[PDB]
Order: C-alpha cells, then structure tokens, then sequence
C-alpha cells in the first residue's frame, strides 16, 4: 500500500506514523505538515523526530500551509509542551540534528504524487487545509487518488465535545467533503476515539525501556498520561490502524454522507446523514489487535 | 509600474484591461482568469479577445481556480452575456484564431512573480479565488507585492447581487476575508460597488461607449451594449474605474477614506463589506476624477 | 472578608468572579482591569457582562495599565476568542448597554482602597502589572493588606506548559514576590488546575441551562471545550475557589519560597525552594467541594 | 520652552540644574526626585538647597519612587558625598531653612503635568524609574511630551559603575528599557557617558569650578571640590552637558550620530545600551560646543 500521510504532528501523530512505518507492507511516499494547533515550523521538527528515531530515513517532508483557510487558529496554551512534542529532550534521542526539508510546497507535491503515483492512498491526520487547497488547485489530480482516510470529524453515537481536526477549518473539511468522493473515504472519527479511550495505567505499552522508539513513546506520551489522569482517547493511532490493516481493523461501521455546518451557532460541526454512498464512519475497532499493533512497533527490529 | 490582473473578464472587466494597456507607464506582466461573471474557460477566451482587439497579444493568460472556495459558482449570463463579453461576434473583430493560454496554475504563476518581479501591483477585479488561495499556500511571497487594487465590496452595505452584498466579494466571501485579514490592508485600495453607483454614467448623455470607426471602438460599443440595456441605460464603470484608480494614482482620486473592512461570512448579509474607521485599513475611494476618467476611455478610442 | 479582585477578565476569570458573587461572606470592594487573555478595553467590557448577568453592578470597575512592564505583547495574544469572552452575543445576555468604568487608574484606586479598607484581601487573576506598580509607588498602602491570592506560576518530576500569568509580566511578579511578604500569600498555580482539570465529556456543570447565569457559563467556556478536546482547566476558578473557602478548599499545600527567572532560556519561569516563610503553594483541592461550588452558583 | 527634570541630584545635577535656572527663556515648571547618586530623602533635600542658592524656590519638587523597579539599590561608592552634595554645610550657604515639598507622588504629578501643560519637554538627570512608571500607567499622557533629554548609557560600552553601562541605565536597567521602547527615540536626545568623558576638562587648567565673589560661585567651588579630587583633577560634566544640550538646542551640539539604542536586561554586562545605526532612533551627541559650554558655565556665575 503506498500512503501519502498529513499531520500536524503532535503527540499522539507521531505514533500514528510509527504504526505506518513499522509495517513492512507499507510505502510512505511523502509527509506533508500542516500548522494550526502546533506551529507549522514545529510540525516539520516533530516529523524528522520521529523518522530519525525510526531507522528509515527516505521519506521526504514537505512544509504545506500556515493557518486554517480562513478561521482564526485560535491560541492553544499547550500543557503537554511548547514544541508540539512532548517538549522531548533532542539530546536524550540523538535528533539533535538538522532537519530534512523538500523545498516544493506540499500542495504542489502532493498534486504530483497524486498526478504519477498509482494506487495512491492518503492518510490525513490534521486539518484538511493542504488538501482543500490541493483540490481546488487541481482536483483532477487528486481525484486519481485511490482511498481517503482521514481523522476528523465527530457523529453521533450524543456527539461528544472537543473535536479538533475539522472543527480547525471547517472550510477545508467541506471542500473535501464535497469534493472527494466520500464512497472513497474512510472516517475514524473523535466519537471513535472517545469510544475506544482507555486509561494507560492499566497497560505499559507506553511505558517501555530498552531501545529508542520505547523511550519514545514513553516520552512523548508521558504528559498526556500526567495531566489526564490516564487517560487516552486515541485519534490518530486508530486512523493509522485502520488506513494500514483495513477490515482487520473494522468490527463495525456506518456508511453516512457527511457535510460541515459553515454558519450559525452549530460553525464546526458536522451533519451526519445515512446514505449508501457516503464515508465509512468506523464505529467499533479490533481494540486487542491495535494495542497489540501498538507494543509491536516498539519491539527490537 | 509593473501590474498583475486578475479578472473574470467580463464586459467592464475588459474596458479595464484597456485602459492598462492604453498607458505606456504600465507593464502588465501577467493575466490571471478566474470564473465569476461567465466561466473560466469563457474568460479565458474573453481576455485573448482583449488582447487580440488591441493589437499586443504578448501577455501571458494563466488558468486560475475552476469555482469560488466553497460558495457554489454564481454565473450571471443575464448581465454580461452568455459569453461573458456581451455575446459579441468574433468575426466582427478577427479573432476566430487560436486562444493563448500558458501552462503553470494562475496561482503558481502569481507565487513566482511576487518571487521574482520587484516592486508589483496587482489589480483585482474579480472574485478572490485565486489570490486568497495564493496567500495560504505563501503568505511570505504574496506580502512582497507592493499595493494591491481591488474592485469589490460596498461600504454603504448596498450591493448589487444582493441588497447587501456586491458581486466580486459575495461570490467568494471566504476569499474576500482571506485577503482583508492577510495583506496589509493599508497597502490596499479598493473600488467598491458604492463608487461605481456613485460615478454613473447615463449612456444616453454620454456616447463615449457608443462609437464606430475602429475595432476598438467598435469592442468597446459591442461590448457594453447588453449591459447598458440590462442597467437601464445605466453605465456603472466597476472594473474601469480601478484600472483608473490603478493606473493614475492620486490624481485619478476626489475623496477617500480610511476604513478597516471585514467580510460578513453568513446569514442574509453574506459578502457584505462592513467598513469601519481606521487610518491602517483600506483607502477607499468616494469619489473619482470624472473629468479625467472620460477623457482617458475616450484617448484610447481615438484614431490618431 | 473585604476582597480585591485583579483581572484580565477571559473565560475563566469570569467564572471566578462569579464564584465570588455567589458568597454571601465576601465583599468585592473593586475590581482592577489589565491586558492579558484580552485588550484592557476588552477586560473592562467582559467585567461589566459578568456583573450584569449576574445583577450585583454595585461594584468599582478600574481600567489599570496597558501592557507588561518590560515585555512587548503578550506570550499568547487573543486567547479566549477576538473579545477575550469567548464571542458571545450580547442581545443574548442584556448586556448590550452602557459600561461603568470608574475615572482614577486602577494602580492609585488600589493604594487608596489598601490604605482604607480594613483587612482588605486580594485575588490576583492576572499578570502581574498592576499590583508590581501600586508595590512600586506605595508600598507602605499595599503592605496593609492582609493576604494576596494569586493565579500564577508552574512549580515541580513533570510541570505543565503554558502557564500564562507569570510569563506575561516576569518582572512584575518578581516585584510582588520580593516586596510583598510571601508568608501571606497563597499561590492557585498552573499547576494545580492543569492537575484539578475535567473533561466535558465525563461532567456537565460547565453545560446547563435554565437561567441566565448557566448560558452566561455553558457559552463562555463553549470555545474552550470545543477547541480543547473537552478539557476544562478551571485555572481562576481554583484561585477563586481557595481564596473564599479557605481551609475547607485545601486538602494540601507546601510552604515554597518563589522567584522568577529574569534571564537566560527559562526566562518566565519560576524558582521553588521549600521555605516556611514562603508562599503557601496549593498542591490539591477538596475537588467535590469544588465542582459542588460551581453548580451552586448556577441554581435557580 | 517649558522644562520637567527628573533628578537623582548629586553635584553634576545641581549645576545642571542651576543651568536651567540661568537662562530666562526657560520654565522649570517642576522637578521630580528619585534614588540614585544619594537617598531620595537626600536628593529632595539637596534640590532645596540649589534652588534656595540660586533664589527662586517657586518651583514645585516631588518625591518619586524609594527604589529601582527590580535592581536593589545596589552598591553606591559615594563619589558624590555623603548628603549627594559634596557635604556642604547649609550654614555656609543659608540653606539652614525648611524644606519644600509637594504631597503629590512624582509620578501623578509627571502625569498631569504632560495632560495639562502645552509644549513641555522633560530633562532625564537620573535613573529612570519615575518615567518608566509613569509610561506604565499613562502612556496616553506621557507620549504628549515634545522631546526627552536624557543624561544616561554609553554607546562606547565603556560604563563607569560597571566596565559596561552608565550609573544611571545600570542603577535601573529596566525602566531604561521601557523609556526607549515606548517613547520614540526619535523625539529623544541623548548625553552619553560617551559624552561625558570626551568633553572631559583638566579643573587645572580652568577656573570656572573655583571661584568665589558671589554664593553661586562658592556652591559650585564647595560641591566640584570632592568629584575633582576623585578624578585626576578630571571634569566629566555628565548632567550639565545634557542640561546644555536641552537647552541651548544645536549650538550645544557639534557632531551628533542618530542611533537606536536598546538595553542588555541580562548576563554578567548588565545595564548598557546596544548602540545601533537608525534614522529613528535616538540623536546621541558625539560633540558638543565645548567652548560656548565654558562661557555658559561662567555666566551663570556672574553678578
Ligand atoms: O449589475 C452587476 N451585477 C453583478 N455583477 C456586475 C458586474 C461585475 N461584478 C463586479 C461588480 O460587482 C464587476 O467586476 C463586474 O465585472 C458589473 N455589473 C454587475
Ligand atoms: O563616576 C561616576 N560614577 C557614577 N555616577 C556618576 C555620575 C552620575 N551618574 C550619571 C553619569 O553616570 C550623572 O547623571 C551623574 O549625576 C557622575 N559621575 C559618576
Ligand atoms: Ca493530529
Ligand atoms: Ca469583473
Ligand atoms: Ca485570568
Ligand atoms: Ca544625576
């Protein structure tokens, strides 16, 4: 499967690269970075983090947009650290190092990818800014994608408060909505993550020694642990789990049509409509083949 | 002074692109097309027309964005024709030839030249598609550009298409604000909706649309014709006006305000431009040189 | 007791605010305004709605200083939405009417009100600029008062980013740490709320409706949930919280001697070194009390 | 031209003071206190003592501020005395007489003096905490000043109370700090420490510091007498080059560099001033008429 995935990497991004990458059927032909919640600058450190603490290093990162389409970012006090990341220590993994960066915009790149790549799958983690422009810019080449698959958005199941993705730029997430065909998309949803939250403390799969990408994931996810209680929804692991095992992945889903509230005292959130021909909302995940996926991308290679 | 245009190149769209092309102290460096009055493809073909009319077809036309950023498109064939120029007969004028149309995306063309082209301007006179999309993607290039020239919104809050909002900007809200919260507001100058209401023209005690003699003449009478009809006799000189702004600079200006502008972005009042005092905002023009602004659409006109 | 309250008025200050409309032991004898979560123009409107949705308006409104001392903004700028309320819609709430604003500045009406109000307290929410200033130009007045209850600080294994107060103005919070006493000072730190935070999804006080105050909360803190996975950190509140309940508030603290660092790459930052002549430093909260407050102030 | 001086007055203060009072074309129309060369409750009383030599005691003094913002108040080698005033004795200058004092804080009285007095310029002598407090509270106010003078830095980085930075920007480095970034520089003139050791006279080769004949000859003479004994019988005319400059406009001035000053708030340097090229930035003069300085110098003492 080749994957282009974009993130604004923070946290729970990263790990949802090293699932990606630590699958040997799957190619990632490129990141893109996106900013908003973290700064974009920070997003394109945060990526390199995580590809040199892998071992392969060949995937080139491409910088995208600054700010949502149109919508404030609207200040983010960052608790879990001020680089996006943990606030991790470069000196105590070795990425103290400079960083890789392709000088094509993402957009750009990303049409190309689109334009010459078959078989292109996309895995979107982040706002959808580089992709709305992408689409407007040449929505032929990004209609030759093969699959979407994108965190975003929250149905219901009550809605639960505090999705992030869409609600970002609720501009971008329609123009995706209404242009990418949504039979071709793929939804691992806020109210999927909050419906497969488990507390942290009860396993140890983020609490590893005895290599890099073990102190890693023990590093980067240490405030959320902290500050939360224990407490994980996982957004972005699931989105990753579910582009890179597919059915395995999914016990249960709904097919609905999906569109963004753009006015009004509904602004960014989502209508969810049952419709045949709509985005596959995952609904209930393999839980014990995710945490398992999560404790093996951590094992010696 | 090196100009950049973006138009969807309707009827006053193109009298517009003539007036830039009449004085010899402006280098357009590039044409972007963007769909608005007629389809892109239309424009396309409509500012080859121009150019071809006039005699300089050594500009580069670039291809912009296929529909607003999320409005859905707003083609208004009852004011500017089917075609966008006033359903004219290209055998009237010779251009049944082969249109112009370079290869790179309007908006990667206009990254570039910010880049690469000191001191630009750019004239606006279309929706804000393909600018807003190209302050997002680099902000950091389209902020190198030296003044921007806009033909859009109402300070008044009396549009055209809608009692409240005018065309341009109400056909791509989204796009307006883009702009209005991203370049620098104070190297702005807009010519609004209430501008060219305001500077009107009746056609019919003024003929400087209605002559014959040469082919541009005769563009400018064919062109015109269906869109003074549709207003009633009406000439409201939009697009003509901000190349005059454009062009002539302070002496083409009468009154103007200082005024920070933001878009209203949803209920009944979409795309209306709210003005508010602000010596950093947008200077506004109230009133233009009329004397000067017949005599310069008639120069261009003459035989010589 | 005779309480002054300091503020930057965003989301979470007015909910403090509230918490201190709502006991009838405390009387707000002025409310002090400076730039922070919002412009001071900002602050000074989002105190006049919180006091009129609540209906107690009898209360002095100072607009106070302009911006930190020496730093040149603020660290984080437009915070709680372009008003610094969270946008709310004043025909909403009633409030769309003339604000009171009281004429001295908030640094002399402070020095007047320490150098007559007897056992005057004070709860400072915000940066501390307004206070360093009034400690600058007399500190014989504001040495009078009996105890300063401040909003501010990270101190600690792992400490949360982005505490606000104190970065904003460094220097006007080593002023007020080395001039007024420490032993009479309690801290609600960022800390502490980033520790005492709740989520949306698992409690509802922060989403009812029924009166005007519960859609003065639900709204204000609406932008907050939604932009922040949930995750209510009810930092003022807490500060408000200790400052009115006392003893029955905290369930543990430690006495810690504050600095600030004034320089270097942890400049913002603050220095913790155990101390019994310290500040008294909230390390946790009767939560249950607590979140009991915050429905109780919502009643009908 | 109406004058506000901000004084920490030491020896160099006085003299620059009195050569405001000199010129009749100037108003003086209030002088404010602060720390710094001596305790505040000193400076207040040695103001008196200048203006009751001199003979016009209609001028208003205030009581600034007891401290720097955040500095301590920091070790004070008293070069000028123990009184700030090269310990004179009052009952050789009739100055053994009460004291005058304004109830009002300096820094409420800068403010109103700047909402309600045309043109006024202010003259800097001293550390600057009062201005960088009163810019804190009023900055709608203070900004209605025309010009500042400010005796203050050294944009040779060659300080005196420390190898880097002048007394009175190391004395209050923050409120320097404040000063420069929020009132414009280029409404702001500058006498250097730069300045003070250039324009620097030998006192054995003048007179002009020791005279008598009137009172004004004797204070100057007495309260010289210490800081020429510090030096190698050296004049840095620190403050009265800047009075000079403020009031004698750009006669007083030779050569003059436009640069936008800046202060290290920070590190082993602390309190000096990060000299940069800049259009509208800070008039720091380099030169100033040495000559016309020294017959204003005497005039003041004349009969
Ligand atoms: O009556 C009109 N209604 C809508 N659009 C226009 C235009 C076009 N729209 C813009 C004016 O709103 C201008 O660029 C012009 O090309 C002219 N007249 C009208
Ligand atoms: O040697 C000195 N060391 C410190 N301060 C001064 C001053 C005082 N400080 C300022 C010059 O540094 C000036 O205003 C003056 O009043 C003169 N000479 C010295
Ligand atoms: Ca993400
Ligand atoms: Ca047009
Ligand atoms: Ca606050
Ligand atoms: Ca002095």
């Amino acid at each position: 499967m080749k994957l282009w995935i974009d993130t604004d990497c923070g946290i729970d991004d990263a790990t949802a690269i090293l699932i990606c990458l630590a699958n040997p059927s799957i190619e990632i032909v490129g990141i893109s970075c996106i900013g908003g919640n973290a700064s974009l600058q920070n997003v394109i450190r945060n990526v390199n983090r995580t590809l040199k603490v892998w071992g392969k290093t060949d995937i080139p990162i491409f910088g995208g947009c600054q700010a949502p389409l149109v919508q404030p970012k609207m200040e983010i006090p960052h608790i879990h650290g001020g680089d996006g990341l943990g606030d991790i220590n470069d000196n105590d993994f070795g990425t103290n190092t400079p960083n890789k960066l392709e000088k094509e915009h993402a957009v750009n790149a990303l049409i190309h990818a689109a334009n010459t790549i078959e078989d292109l799958n996309i895995l979107c983690l982040a706002p959808l800014t580089n992709i709305a422009i992408a689409l407007s810019m040449a929505p032929e080449a990004i209609l030759k994608i093969k699959h979407f698959y994108i965190m975003g958005g929250a149905e219901n199941g009550i809605t639960p408060y505090g999705e992030f993705n869409w609600r970002a730029d609720p501009e971008a997430a329609q123009i995706v909505l209404q242009t990418y065909p949504q039979y071709q998309t793929t939804i691992a949803s806020w109210t999927l993550a909050v419906f497969n939250s488990f507390n942290a403390n009860d396993y140890d799969f983020f609490n590893l020694d005895g290599n890099l990408v073990r102190r890693f994931i023990r590093e980067t996810w240490k405030p959320i642990i902290a500050f939360d209680g224990g407490r994980i929804c996982p957004a972005d692991p699931l989105a990753a789990f579910i582009a890179v095992y597919g059915d395995r992945a999914i016990k249960r889903a709904e097919r609905l049509h999906l569109s963004m509230v753009l006015e009004g005292e509904k602004l960014g959130m989502s209508l969810a409509e049952p419709d045949e021909k709509g985005c596959l909302v995952v609904k209930e995940c393999d839980a014990e083949l995710f945490v398992k996926i999560l404790r093996e991308l951590q094992d010696h290679q």
